[PDB]
């Protein structure tokens, strides 16, 4: 009754260590789950030993600005034509900044170039207090239960502790801390129509008890702004699928903050409309060809996602072109 599978595992640990190579990085993880039930298809992690996945912490930076987005069109303060100004600005000394300047992007645009600015308007549209229950509840915080010595909880600071720019990194994804695990886990909540599945290492007969954070609606509208993310245009095209339609988000996180030290990060779905697949990449500290989410994490998703796809049987959506 594991949930396992072998083939997948070998592919992840396959694609990763060659990811983690070519990009001459220091480590490197991989997740993949069933996008239905939450189990557990495969963990990898390089160099071995360490189960990385589940017991380090890291922030997620943009990866986790999907369920912002996700939460501020769930609760009604955003909608999908409100054109937001995505200039720079300064909270106090603080600056909060995209890699670009971006005059304005609709919430289409926010995900598809990732805009922290746009991301942190979003979010202080919500009281601190709000936004800490709302990361609580996508799990930040709360210990798997994996059965793996080493698990941590993450880090969840208490809100009534927040300065306002504290809430603003946060909502681009500084300053909480989550496992490979936990970030890929809450990811269900988007694939399973709005509810978040509990992850399982075990064959689950049916999609288990779960728990809503988002109406299904906001669910299906988010996970097609997400396939923005792969399509020309967004941040993470070298994640395409051929045969597919991919929802994604590319996160490059600053490790501590660093010049040029990085964590870079991939994580998505397919197929986009009616998910089965979720694949989680994180590389750790690229040094060559590249430091991005999208140029580094990128192709090894796309390796692990498209051959997972195929492992387990799962048709084409469009014609194949490659
Ligand atoms: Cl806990
Ligand atoms: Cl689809």
């Amino acid at each position: 009754m594991l949930s396992l599978d072998q083939r997948i595992q070998t592919l992840a640990y396959e694609e990763l260590n060659k990811a983690v190579e070519y990009h001459q990085a220091k480590a490197g993880t991989v997740v993949v789950l069933d996008a239905r039930t939450g189990e557990i298809l495969a963990l990898a992690n390089t160099p071995g030993g360490r189960n990385r996945a589940v017991t380090d912490m890291i922030e997620p930076g943009a990866a986790i600005k999907p369920f912002v987005i996700a939460k501020a069109l769930d609760a009604g303060k955003t909608d999908l034509n409100e054109r937001l100004n995505t200039q720079p600005y300064k909270i106090g000394p603080s600056p909060v900044r995209d890699t670009h300047v971006y005059p304005s992007l609709d919430v289409r645009g926010i995900m598809q170039k990732s805009s922290n600015v746009g991301t942190s308007k979003l979010s202080a549209r919500f009281g601190a207090e709000e936004m800490y229950d709302f990361y609580h509840e996508l799990g930040i915080g709360v210990r798997m239960h994996s059965g793996f010595p080493g698990e941590t909880a993450g880090l969840l600071r208490n809100w009534r502790r927040w300065r306002p720019i504290e809430q603003a990194t946060m909502s681009f994804g500084y300053g909480l801390q989550l496992s490979l695990l936990q970030l890929a886990r809450a990811y269900t909540a988007l694939t399973h129509d709005g509810v978040l599945l509990p992850l399982s290492f075990e064959k689950q007969a049916v999609a288990p008890q779960g728990k809503r954070i988002f109406k299904e609606s906001t669910a299906r509208e988010v996970r097609n702004l997400m396939v923005s993310v792969t399509e020309p245009g967004g941040t993470g095209t070298a994640g395409a699928v051929d045969g597919f339609d991919v929802g994604a988000k590319t996160g490059t996180a600053r490790k501590f903050y660093a010049d040029n030290k990085h964590v870079a990060t991939f994580i998505g779905f397919a197929p986009a409309k009616n998910p089965r697949v979720i694949v989680a990449v994180t590389i750790d500290e690229p040094t060559a060809h590249g430091y991005y989410g999208g140029v580094v994490a990128g192709p090894p998703f796309k390796k692990i996602m498209g051959g997972s796809l195929n492992i387990l049987g799962i048709s084409p959506t469009k014609p194949l072109t490659a």
